């Protein structure tokens, strides 16, 4: 085990370096406990729901089970944070279809995050149905299918109003179809007009914001969806902005090379606020789970450095089962605070100086630096400060929650 | 050489294969009638320009030499085209500075375009200047050299109003600024709001749509500036749908695999209009000459198929001096009429129908065959109806060119 | 319909405008007419093979598979291949992937001479409960490795015997799903188990004039996405020093690689390739074979360098959201009409003037053979070898659906 | 100015922290300090060299990039090496490509002895008239070949003469141009005549105790975009049929390539590498090396399969809008550090872990590591050396540019 006193020494040393170069290590963890993780559900239970009944043991079969194991990776992050459901995560002994969910089927997490210290963040389902016909929800030619999927989207809103309601805090409701084509199509404009019609007649009926608000997430390509897809990332940038709604950045969905920390300086001179989708892709749109990379490390600095944290949303979405799923949220929310954290350990004030000066020189030594300073020593702090294990430590944790409840079931 | 009546009887016997599957080859050529090219001037003189005074022999050195060889090019391109200018194209004796440049100083250009029949389009010269600081004009965060840039960019409005008035025919006057970082930025939002704000100041003044409307070209990296591009393609579009005003899409601009043939479907349901700058980038913004190929076909198989032609202006951008300037312009303009023209020799109307009906086999057999259907046969009739040479014919053109012309300069 | 007369006035027409540009349509059809491709049998069954239990129509026994494949073949001008997978054996016995016996596939060599083409095999190393963690010859469990191998020797043998039988080398494909989901810490024990394994695998002599193995690598594949053990580097280096082929497969590697740059940088040191065209859609996505820039440049690359004849082309794709027969002539045709394109350039002229560094020739004219009447020539061969022209073999689909595909999932299995 | 006792606190807990899961700290510098970096010497110079005659204080003369370099690696703790082009001959004779002398570089060797470092060799095959049409060594010219393959056994004999004199083995890196800008027609022929004239170059035995060549791949450069002649493919079936080095630089392979990949599959076959570390940034930009995924991948790839002793690391890069002496140390540093955080790892626990398919405590461990206190090992590692501590190395370089570069 870590030695608390190895961690109070490493910290004062820290707090000391950090302070010859102009930085507040103490008010850097105050400003890191202001960021709540959405947690996502679906990992726990590899996206089964509750609505339509190698792989590592322990899975959870049941609401109880569910909820048990992200009480369980909440207990081994530090702060507080979020939980995302799926449509299909209803808690109901009623016989419901997507079209005719009610609010109250959600009644058991409402209860449950109330319990927990934690809001509430929710996804219409609009894939694992006969009705998605030809990979085609909202957007499908089909007049009845359109409508399905319709009713759907107009429920999503009404169940996200009414927990917000409940919780006293807004629902983030994220919209993201399948909809698209295996192979090359000949009319790439009426799909994305039959879906900016769609989208218009779901978000019509007016809602309090102070209960929800509705978010657009893209993809470029999906498995057996691979040459077009309706909701491009142009088309729901194009769409959060032109009906003041969110816009859902997935870190996993974008062209290789492509840098989404690019996107939300480019998004915000112009748009209302941001739902950023961590998720590492290797390769494909893959859904590993999130470690601390380039990709999490320029996302994370580029929110902190241009002080978009309190316009972004930041969400988890994964989904691994090849190893213990209650691990995997733990490892990806981890990966995320210790990488906004190094953000934050930064003299970012006077950096901004230097490149206005067009002193490149000092900017790159600087940079380099930080990524070798003691950012651990703090995030060591933060984890001790915040009741959760130092390092290493929290895998017991996982082995005891593997012993007495994962590997019984 | 080709002979005339063979064009012609080739041509007759495409027709009935194309008549046999409801595609009329005589409609075909009238729709490619309307599409116009606008020729990029810099590749005549390795955008040397007159303002400010190994390789393939023979460049043009003079306003008449590159109006000669413009000439020489376009009389090998079948049918009615247009010519793109650039502010250092500039022709006066006066001593000027992109910062005093006056309309009157393209009354040359203005001349030759009613001699030649031809409309212009204009571009903005942000590049190659004393005042590019740290890569950066209109967004720098000097303010002498914001104001320097901006007194340029109202310029190059102006000039373009003037032209169109002259001509009686819309200039779209495009913007492409450099301004970025070589290696990783601390501040991505700043430059960006600066870029906002500097852009707003050159359009203020108003000016007449029938004259002359801007375009705004995103780049995702350039040489010595690879990190960070202020002017983004989310930056732009944003701006152009946001001001009313044309977004410019460079093929050679995106991301590795990134299909810019994919954008203009989420655009139009927004946007007013694009200038599509047709490029070949090979593995970087090599600016290679365009040939028939995958991302040349996608681009324009997506404006004909979706109808996007009418609000589409099409322009040359590649700059390759390793060939013969003149047959470098010929070459992209016949292998971009050349696949605009096979997209036209689809039964477009019944394709759309076996797509909306699922028929995806049907898709597929017919697309790969129209593949090789004769296409060639109705380019053919094309260039000759058109007066221009057929197939490897005009090489004696270019090979007489040289002798007389180029290799004597 | 088109019809044939008219195919062969354009025929005339086409022969003249070649025959000015000193490009003989008649000598290029001829060539097209050497080249044979190895259709895959998996295309057919989704892969479902007869060893162990979206579009109408699946073949779901040996006589559904062989008829389908009958069919395809019949809409593809020239004589061809067809490439097997061990899962393929046709046996009442009760076999695993370690107890195969050559005769297991006498069924297919009895098809194969009345159809009249030569086969090519693909152990099967996949879809298995021997396959553990993803890893199979490569296995740390020596009990894993030691099955795997005895597939493996088992393929080499079945290809042996049915190259004996037919007359014409089989080439025998390894492909190994072998690889870590997530980023491993050894990447370097792997690959020395896997080469011990190859090593044991090719070990027994084998007449090259019946069999020659070929080995198959991947950048990553779904669920094995950041270790293939098996890379590409690995097999190019084991195929020139062991003297195998060396597989390329056109959806098995990096975003904007052009795998046709790879057979001029092998055939100064290696025997043989085994090109496997295959399109990926941002990933190895396995659509049918389409003309595009990739079939392009890798059907030019072979025939402009002089290739053809030290490199097996096979198909391998799997698309069942269209009628699988139409995918197989689909794929075909794309990867003939292309290679013709390529046979139908005065390509010693161009490499004259490549030579002599003019750029502006090479250019201009290899835009302008794009739209060369290349289709009248393709047209041409179609019907020479009793083929349907352009979109005329829809007609042949349409009747193989009303007749076998719609119905065929009411047909009793036997 | 950060204090020596900052330093060894945050060591003395760093170490126990290391300890507690069976890694040795103090063995992990041991090990770092057997890892020399080949220091490339035209970053100084922007290329120039002083055969054939942006930031303040360009070097202009040998003394002035000695001068440098000594400056440079007095900042980067431990011992190294320094990487020589062909045209950075010290010479009063009049000397071309083909008429360099081992005894030119003399200069290079009596500094090299002075400074306590090896020297690795680069026969410069660019940036010359005889460059037709982007073609060296494999033109279809024989008088261009002629005169690239004279270079190239020049090059031999120069390495061959600075090894006998320093005693220790030079790396002869051959890296040329040779391409097209456009789409070839014949693919073949190119690599045939670049397969012959290699094998020219090479044909004279020379004491392998002295040299050996290393042969460099790319997959595409400015205005040669369409076709290398010498690809990764070529180079490195050339490397293991000729018995030479394959070098891979990290700049020059697709977009998503991971070069950490290509060892584990070179070394059942091959004989040693010339690892360049280069960062691309979308294309061969030759950006400055920083700690990023290609950087972490490149180091712990070689430290966890035990590859450093056959794998000979070279800097690549050239960034002339900063401090050229700035850029050499941000560079070295970043490879050291990374190195560092490779060693420090239970590799041998973390390889029976993942040969028991346990994914789980892999993934845990290695994302805990990654915040684990490598930076206290790395500062210990520096000042055990007599180099600055973190941001103290800016005071050198601010020194340095008052002193020397912004007096030129
Ligand atoms: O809704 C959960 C997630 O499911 C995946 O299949 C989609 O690609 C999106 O990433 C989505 O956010
Ligand atoms: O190596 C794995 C173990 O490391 C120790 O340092 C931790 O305290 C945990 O017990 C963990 O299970
Ligand atoms: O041709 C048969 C197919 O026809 C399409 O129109 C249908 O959507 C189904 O895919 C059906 O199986
Ligand atoms: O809903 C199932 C149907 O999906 C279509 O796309 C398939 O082509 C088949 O017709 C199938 O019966
Ligand atoms: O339009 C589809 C049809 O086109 C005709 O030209 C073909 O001969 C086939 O009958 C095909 O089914
Ligand atoms: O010769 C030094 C380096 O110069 C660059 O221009 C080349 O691309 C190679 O990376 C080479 O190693
Ligand atoms: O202004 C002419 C062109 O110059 C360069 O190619 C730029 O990258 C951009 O494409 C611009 O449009
Ligand atoms: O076995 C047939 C094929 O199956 C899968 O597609 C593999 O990825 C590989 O391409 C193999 O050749
Ligand atoms: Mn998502
Ligand atoms: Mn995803
Ligand atoms: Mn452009
Ligand atoms: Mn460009
Ligand atoms: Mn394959
Ligand atoms: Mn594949
Ligand atoms: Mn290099
Ligand atoms: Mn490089």
């Amino acid at each position: 085990m870590v030695k608390p006193e190895e961690v109070d020494k490493a910290y004062e040393v820290a707090k000391q370096r950090y302070a010859e170069i102009g930085v507040d290590t103490d008010a850097a963890m105050k400003e890191l406990e202001k960021v709540p993780l959405s947690v996502h559900c679906w990992q726990g239970d590899d996206i089964h729901g509750f609505l339509f009944p190698g792989n590592y043991p322990g899975i959870a079969r049941t609401p109880d089970e569910l909820a048990g194991d992200m009480h369980e990776a909440l207990s081994l992050i530090p702060g507080k944070h979020r939980v995302q459901l799926h449509a299909i995560y209803a808690v109901t002994d009623k016989k419901r279809d997507l079209d005719t969910l009610e609010p109250e089927d959600f009644d058991y997490w409402i209860d449950w995050a109330k319990q927990e210290g934690v809001g509430l963040d929710f996804n219409g389902t609009f894939f694992s149905h006969p009705m998605v016909k030809d990979n085609m929800t909202v957007s499908s030619p089909d007049p009845k299918v359109r409508d399905f999927w319709i009713r759907h989207g107009k429920i999503s809103r009404e169940i996200s109003n009414y927990i917000g309601e409940k919780l006293g805090s807004q629902v983030v409701n994220n919209f993201w179809l399948p909809d698209g084509f295996k192979d090359n199509p000949i009319d790439k404009k009426t799909p994305r007009l039959r879906l900016l019609k769609a989208l218009d007649e779901i978000i019509k009926d007016p809602l309090p914001e102070k209960n929800t608000i509705e978010s657009f997430e893209g993809k470029l390509f999906g498995t057996g969806i691979e040459s077009y897809t309706t909701g491009s990332h142009e088309f729901y940038q194009n769409y959060a902005i032109s009906r003041n709604k969110l816009w859902t950045i997935d870190a996993g969905h974008f062209h290789p090379t492509e840098d989404v920390s690019d996107k939300f300086s480019a998004f915000f001179p112009f748009g209302k606020g941001l739902f950023m989708h961590v998720s590492r892709p290797v390769r494909w749109d893959s859904d590993h789970v999130v470690i601390m990379d380039d990709a999490l490390i320029r996302i994370t600095r580029s929110l902190v450095r241009d002080g978009y944290l309190d316009r972004t949303h930041i969400g988890l979405d994964f989904f691994d089962a090849t190893i213990n799923r209650v691990a995997a949220w733990v490892v990806g929310a981890r990966a995320t605070q210790k990488s906004l954290l190094q953000a934050m350990l930064a003299p970012i004030d006077q950096l901004k100086k230097d490149e206005l000066n067009a002193d490149f020189t000092t900017r790159l030594i600087e940079t380099e630096e930080l990524k070798s300073f003691p950012f651990g020593a703090v995030w060591d702090k933060f984890c001790q400060d915040h009741n959760t294990p130092v390092g290493f430590d929290w895998m017991n944790n996982i082995h005891q929650y593997e012993k007495d409840v994962q590997f019984k079931r």
